[PDB]
């Protein structure tokens, strides 16, 4: 039996928002079977509560941010991406501000905290979205496409006309029969290219966006003096972003992901289309997990 999972101990964690350059305090708790993860903007009075779903996303320019009313939680998908790869069904998110410490631009800090906090199983059984029929999104040039399959593996590929990326493709495939979710994708930093710095700055965005943080780019190098982590860290982090941005779901996958330039609005159109369209998807469960398509690391 494939069993859902919370935190075994809470989290604590403080940071600085990409976008708003606030510090913020955070707070993952344990939650009880069948919650999910929900988001809580602590600082207000009454306390504000978000569920991490797809149908609270509101705007998507620079990254995921779950509205209600007026009130916003921003920059979800590198958390919600850490979430979902280590399994994670239920869970409190407390947060003093409006946005997600981005800590340093990749899920890494929040896997270590949650890993060195550990997991606790629960009585229950783990609910997944299984993809029964094909279904994709297009926009101009862009596309995000869902495609059965007896696993989850994601699949992206970016085209920019950068010299960063003179040499060789912008494309990677990550299937989690084999690749380890932790070791090669949760490192995978975010990037920015210096030219739309200065301008997302005088919008009030990027307020928080560093080299201690961030990929920065000119026209030509990364800045960074300690280099990438990975050979193909750009893709990588398009790979963690999609991960963040499919478990609004409100559970993993079963089947496949393949994005083309795709991006958060994209990806939150695919859900929208894939919740809609019932024909092409189900709820199921695994009793026996020696015969599950998918396996989880212990908890
Ligand atoms: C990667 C992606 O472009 C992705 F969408 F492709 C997207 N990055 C961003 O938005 C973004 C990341 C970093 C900065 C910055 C800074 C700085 C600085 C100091 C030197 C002056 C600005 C924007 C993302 O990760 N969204 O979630
Ligand atoms: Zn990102």
């Amino acid at each position: 039996m494939i069993k859902q999972r919370t935190l075994k101990n809470i989290i604590r964690a403080t940071g600085v928002g990409l976008h708003s350059g606030e510090k913020v305090y955070l707070t993952l708790k344990p939650a009880p079977v069948d919650t999910g993860i929900v988001f809580s903007r602590t600082d207000l009075d009454p306390v504000v509560e978000i569920p991490a779903r797809a149908e609270n996303v509101g705007e998507t320019t620079m990254s995921t941010t779950l509205v209600k009313g007026d009130v916003k939680v921003d920059t979800v998908e590198h958390l919600l991406s850490a979430m979902a790869g280590l399994g994670i069904d239920n869970a409190y998110v407390e947060l003093s501000a409006s946005e997600v410490p981005i800590m340093d631009g990749s899920a890494g800090p929040f896997v270590f905290l949650i890993q060195s906090a550990g997991l606790q199983e629960q009585e229950a059984a783990k609910k997944f979205i299984r993809i029964k029929r094909e279904v994709s999104v297009e926009e101009g040039d862009k596309r995000a496409v869902f495609v059965p399959f007896d696993g989850f593996k994601v699949s992206f590929e970016i085209d920019f006309d950068h010299p960063v990326f003179r040499g060789r493709t912008q494309q990677a495939s990550v299937d989690f029969s084999s690749t380890s979710f932790v070791k090669e994708v949760s490192r995978a930093r975010t990037f920015g290219f210096m030219r739309d710095i200065e301008y997302l700055r005088s919008q009030n965005l990027a307020l928080g966006g560093s080299v201690e943080n961030a990929i920065v780019v000119d026209e030509n190098r990364v800045l960074n003096e300690d280099g990438l982590r990975y050979e193909d860290e750009f893709v990588k982090h398009k790979i963690l972003d999609a991960i963040g941005d499919l478990y609004l779901l409100g559970n993993s996958l079963i089947g496949e992901f393949r994005g083309f330039k795709s991006g958060h609005a994209l990806n939150n159109q695919l859900l929208r289309t894939l919740i809609a369209d019932k024909d092409a998807w189900e709820v199921v469960t695994f009793e026996d997990a020696r015969t599950a398509p998918i396996s989880y690391m212990r908890p």
